[PDB]
């Protein structure tokens, strides 16, 4: 069996970022599935740590938190900067990910149709700063830090692909960051993990919104 | 080193980052921004994500308040023995940091209206640190593993503010109680909370808690 198990909806979500990872790093892991009927008994939730999923298994591990996890798997994967000074700066990139994904999340599920026009002009402002991390970065060139990719360029990307989604040419005002996009994009086991029905057929979110 | 802590006179998410330099012996300076200065824009417009906290660890500029207990953390040795234990500690700052949020927007967006709710939700919110003390060698020690991380000083002080904003909130946690009182009198941080540099500064920038 694997030695990794993602314990999550049938969604993306959450959960999309740290799958890029697993299978761009060549990693092998099990899915398993809970529908929303299942979460409703309550068995399940009540044995989370936070009543929440993702949960996520490494061997007799138990994680919750799904930076918890990309943290995890950047830390033994060894994508996670290439000192303490760069793990600082992938840490600062993936806190600012987050924030924009929490923005993002809020916005799918509690109100979407009265907030989604100030979202999207609100957007430019919110994606600009990694814009700029990447033109301080060679040019933009190569990864958001260092010269090596990290846990952060996952969750980033995965960022970007679903707004691109929510507010298509979002990425027209940034060149490096579509640039980025399609790089990333195109590495060997990325690429076919992104075409393949595993990532395909499941929706972004679980509420039919995106 | 040297570190410079640049952000607006309260507590806030700039409180934990302190307690941690604090009982760690360390020295900083802090930056105060007044109201003008953040309204005047230059400041904000400087800032990567147009936030505080802002923090200097010599040539290098953060931002992101769990950018800095990490950091501080990593470069202090307060992040576990080993990556199983740094995996837990991150679980418990992120836990923290999402009790957090819902505080912060408690607090500024919704307290009137809000805190009814709020209280009545606290129980299970705290309920899972309880639970991790409780499997941690009899949570006798920390948070995670018999060393204290960064984790810990998040986890303290968002124990402090829920004190405050529910007095009693811990009455039926004893580990929870035993750890607030037991990190609490470590002698650095002891004499920092009782200092006016922190006792002095509002808990939030609304007046509010
Ligand atoms: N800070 C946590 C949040 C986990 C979370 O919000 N989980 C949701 C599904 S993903 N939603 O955007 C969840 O488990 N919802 C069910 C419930 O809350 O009962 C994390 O894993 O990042
Ligand atoms: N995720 C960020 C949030 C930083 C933040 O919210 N900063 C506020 C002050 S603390 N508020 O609860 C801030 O800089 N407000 C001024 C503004 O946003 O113009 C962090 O440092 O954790
Ligand atoms: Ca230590």
């Amino acid at each position: 069996m694997p030695p990794y198990t993602v314990v999550y909806f049938p969604v993306r979500g959450r959960c999309a970022a740290l799958r890029m990872l697993l299978a761009d790093q060549g990693q092998s892991w099990k899915e398993e599935v809970v529908t929303v009927e299942t979460w409703q008994e309550g068995s399940l939730k009540a044995s989370c740590l936070y009543g929440q999923l993702p949960k996520f298994q490494d061997g007799d591990l138990t994680l919750y938190q799904s930076n918890t996890i990309l943290r995890h798997l950047g830390r033994t994967l060894g994508l996670y900067g290439k000192d303490q000074q760069e793990a600082a700066l992938v840490d600062m990139v993936n806190d600012g990910v987050e924030d924009l994904r929490c923005k993002y999340i809020s916005l799918i599920y509690t109100n979407y149709e009265a907030g989604k026009d100030d979202y999207v002009k609100a957007l430019p402002g919110q994606l600009k700063p990694f814009e700029t991390l990447l033109s301080q970065n060679q040019g933009g060139k190569t990864f958001i830090v260092g010269d090596q990719i990290s846990f952060a360029d996952y969750n980033l990307l995965d960022l970007l692909l679903i707004h691109e989604v929510l507010a298509p040419g979002c990425l027209d005002a940034f060149p490096l960051l579509s640039a980025y996009v399609g790089r990333l994009s195109a590495r060997p086991k990325l690429k076919a993990f992104l075409a393949s029905p595993e990532y395909v057929n499941l929706p972004i979110n679980g509420n039919g919104k995106q």
